[PDB]
């Protein structure tokens, strides 16, 4: 029961790349079928591909008009990637999508990423007329990351997150504020080091109070999200980067999506340290990542074969960087990404990844009762014209299906399937008096 109670989530990068309501519905269908609990839909991730009906934003002592914010975001997204399939989901489409998922017992968790992976928002701010929103590192400007010294750019971004969080209030549980990979383009993936550097290496031109300002920013977004009754979530890499607790403390109410154990020269906090600090953890192990278009061995990092191997070899309970500690989890999340958003989206490949994650951790995933429900619906309603003996058999087989534990896992699917087969057999054996 502890296993089935955890979240099982599929994540889809619909920030970089357009996904239609139809495509997303198909993903929800498969998520439900395979025993998942939630769809994690990035809508702000480099591109920004979700537009509310009212996008007016009040910040910087004015209001930026809804139609101007919309045009600025559409344009800004296209400058990142002008997807021939579409630009953004509308509010009507999102509301319907959330309802469609809810009716299948699937939750939706959105991400609108900042202060990194926000290319489109930075573009949109410039189109509105806000100056120099981008972070720069010794003359190299980030296309993805806002400068936390820029009060006007920061105020706008916070007000945009508030606007989205207000929409998602009461229709979702968790809002992912992201926070991953600060200035990864401008700093060669050393952005957290750069933000912390001035404290330890002063008078060398590193950003003054960089990391301290990042903690304040993260905590302000957390406050914003919490005000709407949503649980804030964020990726782990910048949270106590280098295990450094001396700059300040992160809001404990931020759920940590633990996706990386770090790499050479990129020393992230262990999941042990994060749990000890009082954060709940969603295991988002990059062992299971799939980047669209990288479809076989040799086709690059996070290719489909690598992800399928990661799923086979790294269970849902194996969290990045545990230090050998027992790390509790709220659930696990397998993620598909669109780093090259011109890549073809292949539903079958995504569904293979999803199916493998479910099968490899089958005790955690809900069983499928849909065919059992259908089988019961197909039983002839009136049995009077059949022999007592053949009728009793059908009634007992029906009882057997209705008696199944309603909380079986995917590991126990055969119990359900055998019960369906028995009912079908007894119905075919009904004999006219
Ligand atoms: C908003 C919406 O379309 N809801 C439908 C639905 N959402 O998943 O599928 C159910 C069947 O599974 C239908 O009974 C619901 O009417
Ligand atoms: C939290 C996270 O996963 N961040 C990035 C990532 N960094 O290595 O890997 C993915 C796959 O390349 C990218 O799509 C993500 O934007
Ligand atoms: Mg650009
Ligand atoms: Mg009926």
């Amino acid at each position: 029961n502890e296993k089935l109670a955890k979240k099982k989530i599929v994540s889809i990068d619909a920030g970089r790349k357009y996904f239609s309501p139809e495509q997303l519905k198909e993903i929800i269908d498969k998520a439900k079928h395979y025993g998942y609990t939630d769809l994690h839909l990035l809508v702000g991730n480099d591109g920004l591909r979700f537009m509310l009906d009212d996008m007016s934003i009040t910040a910087n002592g004015k209001t930026y008009a809804s139609d101007d914010v919309k045009r600025a975001i559409e344009k800004g997204t296209n400058d990142y990637y002008n997807d021939p399939n579409g630009n953004h989901l509308t509010e009507s489409q999102m509301t319907d999508l959330i309802n469609y998922a809810k009716d299948k017992g699937i939750g939706l968790i959105p991400t609108v990423n900042s202060p990194g992976h926000m290319d489109a928002i930075l573009n949109a701010m410039k189109e509105l007329g806000i100056q120099n929103p981008n972070f720069s590192y010794f003359g190299k400007k980030s296309a993805r990351t806002v400068d936390l010294d820029n009060e006007q750019a920061v105020a706008f971004t916070k007000a945009l997150i508030d606007k989205y969080a207000a929409y998602f209030a009461k229709k979702t549980e968790i809002f992912n504020i992201g926070l991953d990979e600060y200035a990864n383009d401008a700093t060669d993936a050393k952005g957290w080091s750069v933000l912390q550097a001035d404290k330890y290496y002063p008078n060398e031109g590193y950003p003054v109070k960089g990391y301290e300002k990042f903690i304040a920013y993260a905590n302000d977004l957390a406050r914003i999200v919490k005000s709407h009754g949503l649980k804030p979530m964020a990726f782990n890499d910048g949270i106590y980067y280098n295990s450094d607790t001396s700059f300040g403390s992160f809001d404990k109410d931020i759920i940590v999506s633990m996706w990386t154990g770090g790499w050479g020269g990129y020393d992230v906090a262990s999941s042990k340290l994060l749990a000890e600090k009082g954060h709940q953890i969603l295991n988002t192990n990059d062992a299971w990542y799939y980047v669209l278009g990288r479809n076989a061995d040799g086709q690059g990092w996070y290719n489909l074969d690598q992800g399928l191997n990661g799923i086979k070899n790294t269970p849902i309970t194996s969290v990045p960087k545990t230090e050998g500690a027992d790390i509790p989890i709220i659930g696990g999340m397998v993620a598909a990404w669109a780093d090259t958003p011109s890549a073809r989206y292949s539903p079958s490949r995504l569904f293979k990844l999803m199916r493998h994650f479910a099968n490899a951790n089958a005790e955690y995933f809900a069983a499928d009762y849909e065919s059992a429900e259908q089988a019961l619906n197909e039983v002839p309603k009136d049995l009077n014209r059949y022999t007592a003996e053949s009728v009793t058999a059908v009634k007992e087989a029906e009882k057997a299906i209705r008696s199944l534990d309603s909380n079986l896992s995917r590991a126990q699917q055969d119990t359900i399937d055998q019960a369906i087969a028995k009912l079908q057999e007894t119905v075919n054996n009904l004999t006219l008096t």
